RNA sequence: AGCUUUGCGCAGUGGCAGUAUCGUAGCCAAUGAGGUCUAUCCGAGGCGCGAUUAUUGCUAAUUGAAAACUUUUCCCAAUA
């Protein structure tokens, strides 16, 4: 269904991005500063900073290529 | 026909800042730069390197000079 879209990152952060934007067609008309947020839960924060939390933070950056980096 | 909006040059007057302005045949960037707020939201340059009185010229003092110093075979001691 998704060739390039499992070429470009692994088809489990694939089809967890399909799920969660509705579908290919769906996230596909969603902008690409909205597909780095999809399935971002709002972890809470127990004393420490917002920073050791990671805010903002979704399927692709807890995908394999993006945590194949250092955390700067 | 007057008035008026925006951008762009060209000038004139005035104010403020000098820890900053500028450079890119270097790289990257609206096919997304960069993200501490509020992120299914923000949207533009950044990075590296190089220049410098932390933009660069003239103008006028002062100093350093520069022009000169005898810029030319002395002394301790020996003998006639």
């Amino acid at each position: 269904i998704a060739p390039n879209l499992s070429i470009i990152i692994g088809a489990s952060t694939a089809a967890k991005i399909m799920g969660v934007a509705g579908g290919l067609t769906n996230l596909s008309k969603m902008p690409a500063c909205n597909i780095m947020l999809l399935g971002a839960q709002r972890k809470t924060l127990s004393g420490f900073s917002s920073t050791s939390v990671l805010p903002h933070t979704g399927y692709i950056y807890h995908s394999d290529i993006v945590q194949s980096l250092p955390p700067d």
